[PDB]
């Protein structure tokens, strides 16, 4: 009169569960690629930036035989703020990443012992 | 002296956990929005930057009658390196995305099942 | 006969999958900082190319006892459409957010209660 039906179906939905945590995980990589991947393209306009600075006032006097160039900053780089507060944000990253990663295996070994002590009580 | 009560508990923790799993689904979506619409302002952003090329020296001569314009490029335009790395990111997330609902909709149907049966043994 | 050592491994499995979910949160948490604090950085380069507007001819004439400045807008501010669009994401992310946390706190005081009953059983 045990319900081993019913503790296979129980077992079943968790390694259901566990899968979709997985896809999870996944999705969570690619969105990451692309936060990072806008940061590439923002430092490649600062440098287009700083250039349009240097254009000011050129040929703008034919009495004179020189030339003023102004390239003045207009792209505020980050030096310290932004790098240690954004690697603070990866090494962050970084330490929950490796503690889903050993949950996720300590999952898998009880999952499949779970179902294996199933086994044996109808094997 | 079958733990049936028991079972009623942890068959509805099972529930709680799916319902978590898809909010953390929507709030992915939503995450997806906010990354893509940067994107998209990011493209105005390097019109305005071809702009700037355009300016370079103009009324800078009053002994001529004509007006220079240099509109070198300035905004670096991606055409195959970003857009082909960019679909597959696309494409990556549109299977794990098919991937998720259908795991989803196979533990709604056994979650509902496992109750099911839960009821006949007490119903 | 029963099986309680089978529950206590499934009753485990479920507190593993609750702990793994609570990372992904934190996670989540972590990946919007990224995304929010790029539209920061990209309000400090609307500003500098309105300064780009305003080079467009200086010197450019020694017979003249004048200068000409057209700052013609460069970056197209969002008024309304992104705001309003923007707030909607955030309060949606909030709805979710309260949402999720609701059913974790559900979640621990049932897993609780059902490990506290399991103990009861073999206490």
């Amino acid at each position: 009169a045990q319900s081993r039906t019913l503790l296979a179906g129980i077992v079943q939905q968790q390694q259901q569960l566990l899968d979709v945590v997985k896809r999870q995980q996944e999705l969570l990589r690619l969105t990451v690629w692309g936060t990072k991947n806008l940061q590439t393209r923002v430092t490649a306009i600062e440098k287009y930036l700083k250039d349009q600075a240097q254009l000011n006032a050129w040929g703008a006097a034919f009495r004179q035989v020189a030339h003023t160039t102004v390239p003045w900053p207009n792209a505020s780089l980050t030096p310290k703020w932004n790098n240690e507060t954004w690697q603070e944000w990866e090494r962050k990253v970084d330490f929950l990443e490796e503690n889903i990663t050993a949950l996720l295996e300590e999952a898998q070994i009880q999952q499949e012992k779970n179902m294996y002590e199933l086994q044996k009580l109808n094997s």
